[PDB]
């Protein structure tokens, strides 16, 4: 019984870093670097929480978020270099549970994962 | 739904949030002192509590711990403390979100909506 996380992120250094840091916290992690592959994975497997970058190949994160939310209430955290207030609001209103501006400290992401999953 | 408590000692900010939130059809109570805020939270029902960290009498992290000891009530921390250690502590002590000042009201309102989806 492991908590399952999907990361959709096209910057492969950060993607691997997040995978390693989350695996160290005893999460099971799947990663996708392409937006369509990430959506397809999110819809075909059960995750406990999904981490979504916004600028991705094929389709971008807000479309992924919308299409996941047509099917699932699965927690979503958006991570992105997009830091304007409107981008944050739009992402939360499309159903993301949190929204973190890059670059961030891993310990903050881990704390926010814990806080969201506490209420599941 | 509608009941919000704000514990914030910077009164210009508190009245702003109070008015903006009331404009959004929330019923807002506010307290400028940390002990009064904690007392209010434990004595009265709220749907969501907004906690500053740096307050007179008792600091917001301790308020958060004591509330979460007794209630499931959603908590958003708002604070000028931007350090990662403080974010991690606030979230681990029971806060559902943590916003660094300054922030735009539409962000707060969106995070309130998102947190109330979690119940
Ligand atoms: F490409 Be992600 F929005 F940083
Ligand atoms: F006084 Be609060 F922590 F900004
Ligand atoms: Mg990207
Ligand atoms: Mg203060």
């Amino acid at each position: 019984h492991h908590t399952q996380i999907l990361i959709v992120e096209d910057e492969q250094n950060l993607a691997r870093f997040l995978e390693l840091e989350l695996t160290h916290e005893n999460y099971n992690v799947d990663t996708e670097y392409d937006g369509q592959d990430g959506l397809d994975k999110a819809l075909s497997h059960y995750y406990d929480l999904i981490i979504l970058d916004l600028m991705l190949p094929s389709i971008n994160g807000l479309e992924i978020c919308r299409k996941i939310r047509q099917q699932q209430s699965t927690p979503i955290i958006i991570i992105t270099a997009k830091s304007d207030t409107y981008d944050k609001v739009a992402g939360l209103d499309y159903g993301a549970d949190d929204y973190i501006v890059k670059p961030f400290d891993i310990e903050e992401l881990l704390a926010r994962i814990r806080a969201i999953l506490r209420r599941q």
